[PDB]
């Protein structure tokens, strides 16, 4: 009773994901972001391709060049990959690492120079990500190490032990700051699903290559405070910001962050191998994946960035909630075997294909208007990696893979 689409699609689109990857989003990154000055990577690439090497240049941006080439190695094998992998990585140890106090850097200056020493969790928590891949893809020692300690770090300093999750900002001292937010978007509340959505995911991808008993404990936590607190069974969305205690202070709905979520929690609980817990997770999985498709879509299959606090929904296509949807859907196919869930994974791709994708200048455009028209944002920045469509591309190649081979 297994509904599959047939071999001759399945093939078909991994083809194109595997070509967009390597041919465009890889090739650009490759190409036009490597700095020869500072060495390392630009900190940002306006509309035109421009690349701007004395632009000040983020920790998670970085930590994101490094987990996507380092991924992309691991599972192709391209020798380049790791090559630029290893450049990316040469430079996070050197400069966004705190040497003194632990833990990496918010903000460097192009050189180098420390410029926003904040310790934020969730920073934190991509250079785990990022460490950690790079170690599965090369088995470097001090990679792990610098791993382990960031970790060490984040329970020291930020775990909150009577109510579960995180405090998400210290400064470089490790001192609790009282503005947690990541930007002027962010609500200024004490906790976010954000900031706990990529400690989940940091952790998950720590525990593949250090399967610690303490970890297992704080990684089931999370998947737990998200199951309990975060992820509203009312809705099938996720509350975004809260107060100490997990009081919600907030009733946006981010569709991009809910898809995300679908897919990431049951990774976690598999790599964890809590299979108790198995069931109340796809459940919620499968319902984040349902909401998203039912609220989340234009016509068209891409999906709308979020409901905001009044209500408002922003109908802007940013780049990454379409490459989210892309491994969300596939996933929540693969959980169900309901081919709905298929064909909308196909509808967002073609989106990409032909709409979000900048052709004219490489990679993704950042934002697409309603009308089909490109915002001139930046194509790198601060906030702008190769990370969620690198990423989605490399897990819709190994998911279709796996689907392939059902015959
Ligand atoms: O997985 C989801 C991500 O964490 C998103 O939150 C990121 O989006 C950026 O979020 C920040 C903080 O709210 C915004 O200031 C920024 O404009 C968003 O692009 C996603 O990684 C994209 O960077
Ligand atoms: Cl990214």
């Amino acid at each position: 009773t297994e509904t599959i689409p047939d071999v001759r699609r399945l093939r078909a689109l991994q083809a194109e994901v595997h070509e967009e990857l390597t041919e465009n989003i890889l090739k650009f990154w490759a190409t036009r972001t490597h700095d020869p000055v500072h060495g390392g990577f630009v900190g940002r690439v306006g509309p035109d391709g421009r690349p701007h090497p004395e632009a000040p240049r983020g920790a998670i941006l970085n930590a994101r060049i490094l987990w996507t080439f380092a991924a992309a190695y691991r599972q192709l094998g391209t020798p380049l990959y790791r090559e630029m992998a290893e450049r990316a990585y040469r430079y996070f140890v050197r400069h966004f690492v705190d040497a003194e106090h632990g833990g990496v850097y918010w903000m460097v200056a192009a050189d180098g120079r420390p410029l926003d020493t904040r310790k934020h969790v969730y920073a934190q928590s991509f250079a785990i990500y990022a460490l950690s891949e790079w170690h599965r893809a090369t088995g470097g020692e001090a990679a792990l190490a610098l791993a382990r300690s960031i970790y060490d770090l984040i329970e020291t300093h930020c775990a909150d032990r009577v109510h579960g999750g995180y405090v998400e900002a210290c400064d470089r001292a490790w001192r609790p700051l009282e503005d947690a937010r990541l930007s002027a978007k962010d609500a200024p509340e004490p906790r976010s699903m954000n900031t706990h959505l990529h400690v989940l995911e940091a952790y998950a991808n720590l525990y593949r290559v250090w399967p610690e008993t303490e970890l297992a404990a704080r990684l089931q936590a999370l998947i737990e405070l998200f199951l309990r607190a975060i992820y509203h069974p009312a809705t099938g969305h996720l509350i975004l910001f809260f107060d100490e205690r997990w009081r919600p202070r907030s009733r946006a709905v981010s569709f991009g962050h809910d898809i995300e979520a679908s897919w990431l929690l049951l990774e976690a609980v598999d790599v964890l191998g809590q299979a108790t817990l198995r069931p109340r997770v796809q459940q919620a999985s499968l319902h984040l994946a349902r909401a998203t498709l039912a609220e989340g879509r234009a016509p068209d299959g891409s999906l709308y960035y979020e409901i905001g606090e009044q209500g408002h929904l922003d109908t802007d296509r940013h780049w990454w909630p379409q490459a989210e949807a892309l491994v969300g859907f596939l996933n929540a196919y693969q959980e169900s075997g309901e081919v709905l869930f298929y064909e909308a994974a196909e509808d967002v791709w073609r989106y990409i294909r032909e709409r979000q994708r900048d052709t004219r200048g490489g990679e993704w455009f950042a934002r697409v208007r309603d009308d089909g028209a490109p915002y001139p944002d930046d194509k790198v920045d601060f906030w702008k990696g190769p990370y969620h469509n690198g990423r989605a591309c490399l897990e819709a190649i190994q998911r279709l893979r796996h689907l392939l081979e059902h015959v």
